[PDB]
C-alpha cells in the first residue's frame, strides 16, 4: 500500500495517498472523520474542536466525547447530504469508504488513512504522523507513538513462545478464521503470538471453518471477534462455541477463549493513539 506523502506548500500541503492527490489546507477547522481510529487520534492530539462530523451510527463507547458532533451517518451508510451541508475543509476515510471516494472528494479534499494489513505499524505511524503534520504536532505524535512501542515491548515480553493462537470471527452461526497479515493480524504480527496456522488465506470477512477445524488445530488461545454485536443479531459466540469439540481444546480447558471487544477489533480503531494502546493491553492481559 502506497503511504501518505506530503509536500509543504505554504498555507496548504500537497498530499498523495493510495487513492489520489489532494491540496489540504494547514490546520483544517471543519473535519469530517469516518475512520474511528483516526477520530481517537484527534482526541489524543487535542484536536476535538477541529471535528465537525462523525459516524454517530457506529460511535463506540470509548468515543462518546464526540456524541454531539453532527452525524454523517455510519461507516457503511455515509450520509452525503449531511456531509455536504457541513461544508468541511477535510474528509478523512479508511477502507470502508474507498467506494465513496469520488463522491466525497467532490465535496472536499479526502484523505485516506487505511491500515496496511501486511505492514501494520508502518501504516499506523504514517497515518498518525500525517495528521499530526497538518497541525504542526509532529513532536507530540512522535512521543505518543514512542509510548505505543513501549507498550508493545512490555506485551511481547510476556508472550509464551510455545503456545499458539487461533483468531475467529463469528457471524450469524458461522465461524471464520484469520491469520497473520489479516485485519486482526496484529495479534500474530506485532505482538508475536504464534499462530496455529501461519498459512491462513487473507480475505476481508475470512476463511470459513467449523468446530472440527478448531479441535484439529487445538489452539492454546482462541481470540474471538463477535461481529453479531456490531451488526445486532441474537446469537453469541459463547453459545456457538459451547460444543464438545471446542470443549476439548486446550483453550477451552484453560478458559483462554477470549472475547475481544468488537468495537475496537471489528470497527478497526487501530489508528487511534489510545484505542491501539487499549487493544495491546487487552491481548497482553489475556495471555500474561
Ligand atoms: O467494504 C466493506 N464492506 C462492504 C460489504 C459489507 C456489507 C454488510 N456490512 C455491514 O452491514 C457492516 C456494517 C458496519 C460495519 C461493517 O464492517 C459492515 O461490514 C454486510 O453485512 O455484509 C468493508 C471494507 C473493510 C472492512 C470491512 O469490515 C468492510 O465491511
Ligand atoms: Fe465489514
Amino acid at each position: 500500500m502506497l503511504p501518505i506523502s506530503m509536500s509543504d506548500e505554504g498555507d496548504s500541503f500537497l498530499v498523495k495517498d493510495s487513492l489520489g492527490e489532494n491540496k489540504i489546507p494547514k490546520n483544517p477547522s471543519k473535519v469530517v472523520i469516518l475512520d474511528l481510529g483516526i477520530l481517537d487520534t484527534f482526541d489524543a492530539l487535542k484536536l476535538n474542536d477541529k471535528v465537525v462530523g462523525v459516524p454517530a451510527k457506529n460511535l463506540p463507547k470509548y468515543l462518546q466525547q464526540f456524541k454531539n458532533k453532527p452525524s454523517v451517518g455510519g461507516v457503511q451508510q455515509v450520509d452525503f447530504e449531511a456531509i455536504n451541508a457541513l461544508k468541511p475543509d477535510l474528509i478523512i476515510i479508511s477502507g470502508r469508504q474507498s467506494k465513496f471516494y469520488d463522491k466525497l472528494k467532490e465535496i472536499a479534499p479526502t484523505l485516506f488513512v487505511g491500515l496496511d494489513n501486511a505492514n501494520f505499524l508502518s501504516s499506523f505511524e504514517n497515518n498518525v504522523l500525517s495528521v499530526a503534520k497538518l497541525y504542526g504536532l509532529e513532536k507530540e505524535a512522535l512521543e505518543k507513538i514512542s509510548d505505543i512501542k513501549n507498550e508493545i515491548e512490555k506485551a511481547k515480553s510476556i508472550v509464551d513462545e510455545d503456545k499458539k493462537a487461533l483468531i475467529i470471527l463469528t457471524n450469524s452461526n458461522k465461524i471464520s478464521a484469520f491469520g497473520p497479515q489479516s485485519r486482526f493480524g496484529i495479534i500474530h504480527d506485532v505482538l508475536g503470538i504464534n499462530a496455529v496456522d501461519e498459512n491462513i488465506k487473507v480475505g476481508t470477512h475470512g476463511k470459513s471453518i467449523n468446530s472440527e477445524f478448531i479441535l484439529e488445530k487445538n489452539p492454546d488461545y482462541i481470540f474471538v471477534v463477535d461481529r453479531n454485536v456490531i451488526l445486532g443479531n441474537k446469537e453469541r459466540a459463547q453459545g456457538i462455541l459451547d460444543n464438545a469439540l471446542v470443549a476439548k481444546t486446550k483453550a477451552a480447558q484453560n478458559k483462554k477463549i477470549i472475547y475481544l471487544d468488537p468495537e475496537y477489533w471489528y470497527l478497526a480503531s487501530g489508528n487511534g493513539l489510545e484505542s491501539l494502546k487499549t487493544m495491546i493491553l487487552e491481548i497482553k492481559n489475556a495471555v500474561k
